This record gives C-alpha cells, sequence and structure tokens, in this order.
C-alpha cells in the first residue's frame, strides 16, 4: 500500500515541475 | 488483492511519468 | 508519508513563485 | 513539517507583495 | 514560524497602505 | 509579534483618516 | 501597545467631528 | 490613556449637542 | 476626568430641556 | 459635581411640571 | 470618590424606576 | 482609578435605563 | 492595567445601550 | 499580556455596538 | 503563546464588526 | 502545537471578514 | 499528528476565505 | 492511520478552494 | 482496512479538484 | 469483503475523475 | 391608547376563534 | 380599562374552547 | 371588576375541559 | 367574591381531572 | 404614534379572521 | 365561604388520584 | 418616520385581506 | 368545618398513596 | 432615506392588494 | 447610493403591480 | 355522521391494498 | 364510534403490507 | 376497545416488518 | 389488555429489528 | 405481566445491538 | 421478576457498547 | 439478585469506555 | 457483594478517564 | 474491602486529573 | 488501610491542583 | 360594557338551549 | 352579571341531563 | 370609542340569535 | 349563586349514576 | 384618527345587521 | 400625513356603505 | 352545599361497588 | 416626499368615490 | 357527612376483600 | 434624484385623475 | 349504517374463501 | 361489527394455512 | 376477538415451520 | 395468548437452528 | 413464559458457537 | 434463568478469544 | 455467576496482552 | 474475584510499560 | 491487591521519567 | 506501600527541575 503513497507523492512533484514550468514561462515576457 | 493495489501504483506512477514529459516538453520551448 | 508533505511544501512554493510573477508583471505597467 | 510553514509564509509576502503593487497603482492616479 | 507572523503583519501593513490610499483617493474631491 | 500591534495601530489610524475625510467631506455642503 | 490607545482616541475623537457636524446640520433646517 | 476620557467626554458633547438642537427643533413648531 | 462630569451634566440638562418641552407641547392643548 | 446635583433638580422640576400638565389635562374633563 | 458617582447612579436608576412605574400604570389601563 | 470610570459607566447605563424606560411609555400608549 | 480598558470598554458599551434605547423610542413612535 | 489584548478588543466591539446602535437608529425612522 | 495570538484575532474580528456596522449604516439609508 | 496553528487560522479568518466587511460595504453603496 | 495537518488545512482554507472575499470584492464594483 | 491521509486529502481540498477562488477572481473581472 | 482504500480515493479527487479548478482558471480567462 | 471492492471501485473513478479534468482543461485551452 | 385598541382585537379575534370552531364542528360531522 | 375588555376576550376564547372540545367530541365518534 | 371576569373566563375553560376529558375517553374507546 | 367564583372553577376542574383519569384507565387497558 | 395605527391594522386583520373564519363555515357545509 | 369550595376541590381531586393509581396499576401489568 | 408609513402600509394590507376574505366568502358559495 | 373536609380529603389521598404503591410494587416486578 | 421610500414602496403594493383582491371578488362571482 | 435607485426601482414595480391588478379586474369581468 | 364514511371509505380502500398487494404478489412471479 | 372502525381499518392495512411483505420476499429472489 | 384492535394491528405491523426483513436479507445476498 | 398485546407487538419488532441486523451484516460483506 | 414481556423485548433489542455492532464492525473494515 | 431480565438486557447492551466502541476504534485507524 | 448483575452492565460498561477512549486516542493522532 | 464489583467498575472507569485524558493530550497539541 | 478498592479508584482519577491538567496546560499555550 | 490510600490520593489531586494552577497562570497571560 | 356581558349571558342561554334539545333528541330514541 | 352565573348554572343542569340521558341509554342494554 | 363596544354587543346578540334560531330548527324535528 | 351547586351536585349524582350503571353492567357477566 | 374608530363602528354595525338577516331568513324556514 | 389617514376612514366608510347595501339587498328577499 | 356532600357519598359507594364487583370476578376464576 | 403621501391620499380618495358609486350602483335596483 | 364515612370503610373493606382474593389466588399455587 | 420623486408624485396624480375619471364616468349612468 | 358492515363482513368471508380455494389448490400438487 | 372480528380471523386462519401448504411443499424436496 | 389471537399464534406457527425447513434444507447441504 | 408466547419460543428456537447451522457450515471449511 | 428465556440462551450459545468458529478461523492463518 | 448466565459468560469467553488471536497476530509481525 | 468474573477476568487478561504487544511494537523502532 | 484484580495489575504494569517507551522514544531525539 | 499498589508506583516512575525527558529537552535549548 | 512515596518524591524532584529549567530559560533574556 505505501506504492500508492509514494505514487501519489510523485504526482504531486509532477504537478509542482508543471506550475514550476508555468510560471518560468510567464516570467520569459 | 494486493495485486489491484500494485496495478493501481503501476497506473499513478505511469501518470506521473505522463506528467513529466509532459512539463520537459513544455518546458523545451 | 514524509514525501506527501515535502510535494506539498514544493506545490506551496511554486503557488507563490507563481503570485510573485504576477505581482512583478503587474509592477512592470 | 516546517516546510509547508515556510511555503505558507512565503504564500503570504507573495498576498503582501500583491496588495503592495495594488496600493502602489491606485495612488498612481 | 515567526515568519508567517511577519507575513501577516506585512499583509496588514500592506492593509493599511491600501486603506490610506482609499482615504487621499477620497480626500483628492 | 511586536509588528502585528503597529500594524494594526496603523490600520486604525487610517480608520480614522477614513472618518475624518468623510466628516470633512459632509462638513462641506 | 500605546499606539494603539492613541488611536483608539484618534477614532473617538473622528466619531465625536462626525456626531459635531450632523447636529450642526440638523441645526441649519 | 487620558486622550480616551477627553474623547469620550467630547462624545458626550456632541451627543449633548444632538439633543439640544432636537429640543429647539420640537419647540420650533 | 472632570470633563466627564460636565458632560454628563450638560447631557442632563438637555434631558431637562426635552422634558420641560413636551411639557409645553402637552399643555398647549 | 454639583452641576450634576443641579441638572437632577432641573430634571425633576420638569417631571412635576408634566405631572402637573397631566393633572390639569385630566381636570379639564 | 467613587460612592458620590455610584450614589448618583442609584439616584438616577431611581429616576427610571419611576419612569417605569409610570409606564406600566399607562400600560395597566 | 477603575472604580471611578466604572461608576462613570454605571451613570451612562442609568441614563440608558431612563431612556428606555421613556421608550415603553410611548410604546405602552 | 487590564481594569482601566474595561472600565473603558464599559462606558462605550454604556453610550451604545444609550444609543439603542434612543432608536427604540423612535421606533416606538 | 494576552488580557491587555482581550481589553483592547472589547473596545473595539464596543464602539462597533456604537455604531450598529446608530445604524439602527437609522432604520428605525 | 496561542492566547496572544487569539487575542489578535479576536482585535481583527473586532475590527470586521466595526466595518460591517459601518455597512449595516450605509445600508439602512 | 496544533493551537499556535489554529490561531494563526484564526487570523486569517479575521482578516478574511475584514475584507468580506469591506466588500459588504462597497455592496451597500 | 493529524491536529497538525488538520491545522494545516484550516490556515490553507482561511487563505481561500481571503481570496474569495477579495473576489467578491471586485464583483461588488 | 487513516486520519494522516484524511487531512492530506483535506489538505488538497483546501488548495483546490484556494485555485477556485483564484479563478473566480478572474471571472469577476 | 477500507478506511485506507478510502482515503486513498478521497486524496485522488482532491487531486482532481485541484485539476478542475486549474481548468476554470483557464476557462475564466 | 465487498467494502474493500467499492473501495477500488472508488479509487479508479476518482482516477477517472482526474482524467476528465485534464481533458477538459485541455478543452478550456 | 394603543391597549385598549389591542384588546379589542383580541375580543374580536376571540370571535373569529368562535366561528371557527363552529365551523369546523360543522366540518367534523 | 384595558383588564376588563381582556377578561372579555379570556371569557370569548374560553367559549372557543367549549366549542372546539365539543367539535372533537363529535370527531371523536 | 376584571377578577370577577377572569373567574367567569376560568369557569367556563374548566368546563372546556370537561368536554375535552370526556372527548378523549370516547376517543380512547 | 372573586374566591368564590375561582373555587367553582377548581371545583369543575377537578371534575375534569376524574374523566381524564377514567379516560386513561380506559385507555391503558 | 406607530403604535395606535399599528392596533388598526390588528383590529381590521381581526375582522379579516372573522370573515374567513365565515367563509370556511360556509365551504364546510 | 371559599374554604368550604376548596375543600371539596380538594376532595375531588384526591378521587381524581385514587383513580388515576388505579389506571397505572392497570397499566404497570 | 419609516414607522408611520409602514403601518399605514399594514393598515392597507390588512384591508386587503378583508376583501380577499369576502371574495373567498363568495368562492365557497 | 373545612377542617373535616380536608381530613376527608387526606384519608382519599392516602388511600391514592396505597393503591399507588400496589402498583408500583406490580411494576417492579 | 431609503426607508422612507421602501415604505413608500409597501404601501403601494398594498394598494395592488387591494385591487387584486377585488379583480378575484369579481372573478369569483 | 444604490439603495435609494433600488428603492425608486420598487416604488415604481409597486406602481406595475397596480395597474396589472387594475388590468385583470378589467379581465375578470 | 361524516366520520363513520369516511371510516368506511379507509375500510374498502385497506380492502382495496390487499387486493393490490395479491395482484403485484402475482406479478412478482 | 369512528374510532372501532378506522382500528379494523389498520388492522386491514396491516395485512396489505404483511402480503407486499410477502410479495417483495418473491420479487428479491 | 380502540386499543385492543389498534394493537392487534400493531402485532400484524410487526409481522410484516419480520418478512420486509427477511426480504431484504434475501436482497442482499 | 392492551398492555400485553402491545408488549407482544413489541417482542416481534425486536425480532424484525434482530433480522434486519443480521441483512445489513450480510450486506456490509 | 406486561413488564416481563417489555423485558423480553428490551433482552432482544439489545441482541440486536450487538448484531448490528458487529456489522459495522464489518463495515468499518 | 422484571428486574433481572432488564439487567440480563443492561448487560448485553454493555457488549454491544463493547463491539461498537471496537468498530469505531477500527473505523478511526 | 439484580444488583449483581447490574453491577456487571456496570464493569462491562467500563471496559466499553476503556475501548473508546482509545478509539479515540487512535483518531486524536 | 455488589459493593465490591461497583468498585471495580470505579477502577475501570478510572483507567477510561486516564485513557481520554492522555487522548486529549494528544489531540491538544 | 470495598473501601481499598474505592480508594485504589481515587488514586487512579487523581493520576486522570494529573494527565488532564497537563493537557489543558498545553492547550492553554 | 483505606486511610493511606485516601491520602495518597489527596496527595495527587493536590499535585493535580498545582498543574491546574499553572496552567491557568499560563491562559491568564 | 354591560351590553356586552348580557349579550354573553344570551349567548350561553342558547348554548344550554342548543344542549337540552340535543338531550331531548337522544332521549328520544 | 349574575345572568352569566344563571346562564352557567342553565349550563351545568343541560350537562347532568346529557350525562343522565347518556346512562339510561347505556343501563337500557 | 364606546360604538366599538357597542358594536361588538350587537354582534355578540346577533350570534345569540342564530343559535336560538339553530336550537329551535333542530328542535323542529 | 347557589344554583351552581346544586348543579355540581346534580352532576356528581349524575356521575354516580354512570358508574353503578356500568358496575351492573360488568357484574352482569 | 376618530374617524377611523367611526368607521370601525359602523363597519361592524353593518356585519351585525347581516347577521341578523341570515338569521331572520334562517327563521323564515 | 393625515389626509392618509381621512382617505382610510372614507374607504371604511364606503366599506360599510357597501355592507349595509348587501344586507338591505339581501332582506328584501 | 350538603347535596355535594351526598353526591361524593354516592360515587364512593359507586366506587365501592364497583371495587367489590371486580373482587368478584377475579374471585371467579 | 410630502407630494408622494398627497398623490397616495388622492389615490385612496379615488378608490372611496369608486366605491361609494358602486354601492349607489348596487342600492339602485 | 358520617356517609362519607361510611362509603370509605366500605371502599376500604372492598379493597381487603381484594386483597384476600389475591392471597387465596396465590395459596392456589 | 428629488426630480424622479416629483416625476412619481406627478405619475401618481395622474392615476389619480385617471380613477376619478372613470369614476365620474360610471356615475353618469 | 350497519347493512354496510355486514356486506364488509360477508366481502371478508369472501376472500377467506378465495384464500382457502387457493390453499386447497396448491396443497392438490 | 364482531361478524368482520370474525372475518378478520378467518381470513388469518387462511393465510397460515397459506403458509402451512407452502411449508409443505417446500419440506417435499 | 379471542380468534384473532388464535390466528396470530398459528401464523406465527407456520413462520417457525417455514424457518426450520428451511434450516433442514440449509442442513442438507 | 399463552399460544402467541409458546409460538414465539418457537420461533426463536428456530432461529438458534439457523445461526447454529450456519455455524457448522462455516467450520465445514 | 420460560421457554422464551431458554429460547434466548439458545441463541446466545449459538452466537458463542459463531464467535467461536470465527475465532478458529482467524487463528487458522 | 441460569443459563442466560451461562450463555453470556460463553460470549465472553469467545470475546476473549477473539483478542487473545488478535494480539497473537499482531505479535506475529 | 461465577464464570461471567472469570470471562472478566480473562477478557482484561487479552487486553493486557493487547497493550504489551503495541508496547513491544513501539518499542520495536 | 482476585483474578479481577491480578488482571487490573497488570493492565497497569502494561499502561507503565508504554508509558517508559514513549519516555524512551521522546529522550532518542 | 499489592500488586496494584506496585503497579501505580511504576505508573508514578514512568511519569516522573516523561517529566524529567520534558525537563531535559526544554534545557536543551 | 513505600515505593508511591518515593514515586510521588520523584515526581516532586521532576516539578522541581521543570521550574528551575524555566527560570534559567526566563533569566536568559
Amino acid at each position: 500500500q505505501a506504492r500508492i503513497l509514494e505514487a501519489d507523492a510523485r504526482i504531486l512533484q509532477a504537478y509542482a515541475n508543471i506550475l514550476s514550468a508555468h510560471a518560468e514561462i510567464l516570467r520569459a515576457e
């Protein structure tokens, strides 16, 4: 069951990467 | 029944890989 | 389980970066 | 867990920056 | 945790700046 | 923590300025 | 903390000014 | 703290002025 | 603090004026 | 402080005037 | 000097009892 | 010096009782 | 020094009772 | 030092009662 | 140290009551 | 340490009440 | 350790209330 | 251990409320 | 062991709320 | 043992909500 | 003189109760 | 003279109770 | 002379209780 | 002569208690 | 003088109850 | 002669207690 | 002076109830 | 002669106590 | 001054109820 | 100043109700 | 005598429920 | 005598519930 | 004698509950 | 004799609760 | 003899509580 | 002999409380 | 011998309190 | 021998108080 | 020997008071 | 030997009073 | 006012005539 | 006022006639 | 105002005439 | 007033006749 | 304002005339 | 404002004339 | 007044006859 | 604003004229 | 008055007969 | 804004003229 | 009306005959 | 009315025969 | 009425036979 | 009535047989 | 009635057998 | 009745076996 | 009855084993 | 009964082991 | 029984260890 | 028993250590 929690953590890390990429794209202009 | 949980964990890991790939593609430009 | 908390912290940091970028964009004009 | 508190502090600082920027914009006219 | 209190103080200072700006705008007419 | 009290004092001073401005506006007519 | 008391005194003085202005307006007619 | 007492005295004087104005208005008819 | 007592005396005098005005109005008919 | 006593005396005199006016009104019929 | 002021408050509350008794005289009719 | 201020509050509440009694005189009619 | 401030709050609430009693005088008419 | 701040909150709530009583004076008209 | 922060929250809610009372003053007109 | 964080949440909700009261001031106009 | 996380959730919901109140400030205009 | 996970879900839903409030800020403009 | 799985489902639905809120942010623009 | 399977169904439906939310993110663009 | 009129209204409502009771006598048959 | 009229109203309501009791006698059959 | 009429009302209400008790005798059968 | 009539009312209410007790005898069967 | 008019309104509504009770007497037949 | 009638009422209420006690004898079975 | 006008509105609505009750008397026939 | 009748009432109430005690004997079984 | 105008609107709506009740009197015939 | 205009709109809608009620009087004939 | 006839109607409708229940017994086969 | 007939109707409806429950036993198979 | 028949109806409805519970036992399988 | 039959009905309803609890045991699996 | 049967019903309902508690044990898993 | 059976029912309900407490132990996890 | 059984029930309920307290220990985490 | 068992129940309830106090220690954090 | 066990229960409840006092120490912070 | 144990319980309750007094020292700040 | 009492006496005499007529009708069979 | 007492006596005599008629009807069978 | 009482007396006399007419009509058969 | 006592005596005699008739009916079987 | 009371008296007299006319019409047959 | 009261009195007089005309028309046949 | 005592004696004799009849009925079996 | 009240009075006078005209028309036949 | 005592003696004799009958019934087994 | 009120007054005066013209036209025949 | 009850009894007897015939038919196989 | 009860008993006997026949049919296999 | 109880007993015996048959069928495998 | 108790005992014995059969079936595996 | 207690004992023994079987099944793994 | 106590003892022994089995299972890991 | 006490002792021993197992598990880390 | 005391001692020893384990865990950091 | 005292001593020693550990932790900073 | 006293001494020594640590912490600033 711990694998589900690790997968959720990885999903949230991917979401954070998405948000950081969008922030950098917005700050580009 | 534990195999269902392992399969769900693998599905979530695949979703995280999808999100990371999309993040890298977005950061490419 | 601590990885979930670290991911949440990273998500909130990304949100703060988004807000700071929007603030700088608004202050540009 | 302290990282969550630091992220919340950064979010609130970003909100304060937003409010200060809006105040300066309003005082411009 | 003290950073949260400092951020709250900054938020309240920004609110005071907003109120002062509105007061000056109202006193303009 | 004293910064919170100073911010509250500034907020109340701004409110007093708002009330004084409204009083002057009312006394104008 | 004394600044809070001074701000409260200023708020009450503003309220007294409001009441005096209303009294003068009423006595106008 | 004495400023609070002075402000209260001014508020009560304003209330007395309100009452006197209402008395004069009533005695007008 | 004596100003509070003077203000209370003025308030009571205003109340007495109100009562006298009402008495005269009642005695009019 | 004597002004408070004088104001109370005036209030009681006004009450006596009210009672006398009501007595005269009742004796009218 | 709190006793003198408390006695003044008692006198005013006694007058309030006078007025309330008169009111419930009117109500009993 | 809290006793003097509490006595002032009692005097004002006694006047409030005066006004409320007068109001319910008017209401009983 | 909490007693002095509590007494100030009591004085202000007594004035609030004054104003509310006057309001319900107006309402009873 | 919580008592001083609670007393400040009580003073501000008393002023709020002042303003609400004035409002329902205006509403009763 | 929770009492100090709760007292700060009470002060801010008292100011919120101030603003809401002023709002319903404006609304009653 | 849950009490400190709950008090922080109460402070932020009090500020939210401030902003909502200001909003319904604007709406009442 | 559920209390700390619930308090974090309460803090974030309080910030959400902040943002919603600001939004309905903008909407009321 | 269901309480910890439920608290995590509450934190994520609070962030969802943050994002929705920001969205309806943008929509209100 | 149904509670742990239900909590996992709640976490995933909270992330779904995150994504939907972001979507309607994009839609509101 | 129906509860475990129902919880599995809830987890899968939560993932379905994830995918649908992502889809309507893409659609909102 | 509001009490006499309210008593008249009570008498008429009592007669209304008489008539309604007679009606539901007829209805019960 | 409001007491006599209120007593008349009570007598009529007692007769109304008589009639209603008779009605629910008829209804119970 | 209000006491005699109130006693008459009590007698009639007692008869009403007689009739209602008889009714619920009939109903209990 | 109100006492005699009140005693008559008490006698009738006692008979009402007789009838109600008999009714709930019948009901208990 | 609002009490007299409210009592008049109560008298008229009592007559309205009279007429409605008579109507539902006619309807019950 | 009110005492004789009150004693008669007491006798009848005692008989009512007799009947109620018999009823709850029947009910206890 | 809003109370007098509201009482007038109540009187007119009571007359409206009179007319509607008469109408449904006619309708019940 | 009220004493004889009151004694009769006491005798009957004593018999009522007899019957109630017997009832709660039956109930205790 | 919104209360006076709202009372005027209530008076006019009461007259509208008068006219509608008269209309449905005519319709019931 | 939105309340005054909303009250004007209510007055006009009340007149509209007047006219519509008159119309359906004419229609009921 | 409407109650007896209504009870007869209830008995017949209960028999109708009997027959309908039997019918849907036959239908469920 | 309406109670006896209503009880008969209740008995028949209870038998109807018996038959319907048996029917949905057959249907559940 | 309505109580005996109502108790019979309650017994039959209890048997109906027995049969329905058995039915939903069969249905839950 | 209604109490014995009501107790029988209670026993049967208790058995119905037994069967329903067993059913929802089966359903919870 | 109603008490013995009521106690039997209570015993059966207690067993029903046993079974329901076991069921919600199974459900909580 | 009702007391012994009631005590048995209490023992069984206490065991039911045991089982429910264990269930909500499992649920709290 | 009802006391011994009631004491047994109290012992079992005390153990139930033990288990519930342990459960809410687990829940508080 | 009921006293010994009641004392055992008291000991177990005291341990329950121990556990609940520890729980609310954990909750207060 | 009930006294020794009751004293043991008192000792355990005293320890429970110790733990609760410590808890509300933690809560007061 | 119950006295020694009761004295031990008193000592522990005295320590509990110590801790509670310290707690309300912290709370009074 | 005596005319009201005479009218009430006539109403009660009419009620007595109604009861006597019903008694004669019942005694006819 | 004596006419009211005579009317009450006649009403009670009519009630006695009703009871005697019912007694004779019951004794007929 | 006495005209209202005379009108009420006439209304009650008319009601008594109605009741007497109904009594005579019932006694006709 | 003696007529009321005679009527009460007749009512009680009628009640005694009712009880004697019921006794004879019961002794018939 | 007395004209309103006179009009109400005339309305009640008209209602009494209506009732008397209906009584005469009923007595015609 | 007195003109409104006079108009209401005239309206009620017109209603009384309507009722008297209807009474005469009904008495014609 | 002696008639009331004679009626009470007759009522008690009827109650004794009821008890004797019940005793004979019980002794029959 | 007084013109609105005068217009309302004129409207009500016109309505009274309408009612009087209808009354005369009805009385014509 | 002696008749009341004789009736009480007869009631007690009936109670003794009841007790003797119950004793014989108990001794039968 | 006063022009709107004057226009509303003129509109209502025109409506009154319309009603008066219709009344005269109706009174013509 | 008794004929309706006899007809209902005959209908229920016919239904019982139907059920007995169906039972015999089912028992034939 | 007893015929209805006999018919209900026959209906229930027929239902019991139906159930016994179904039981025998089920036991056949 | 005893026939209804006998029929209910037969119905319950048939239900017991059904349950025993089902138990034997289940024990067959 | 004892037949109902015997039938209930047989029903409970059948339920015990059902439970024992289920226990044996479960213990088979 | 003892058969009911024996059946309850058998039911509880069956429940104990169920629990023992479940315990053995759990201990198997 | 002792069989119920023996069954309760067996149930508690089964519960102890359940707890011991769970303890061994937990100690396995 | 001693078997109940032995079962309670075994239950408490099982609880102690549970607590010791949890303590060892906690001390493992 | 001594086994209960030994079990309580073992439970308290287990609690002491829990506390010692928690103390060691806390002292680890 | 001495084992209970030894267990209490061990519990208190564990509490002392807890307090010493907390003291050392506090002295660390 | 001496072990309890030694444990209490150790607890008090731990409390003294707590107080000394707090004193040193306070003296640090």
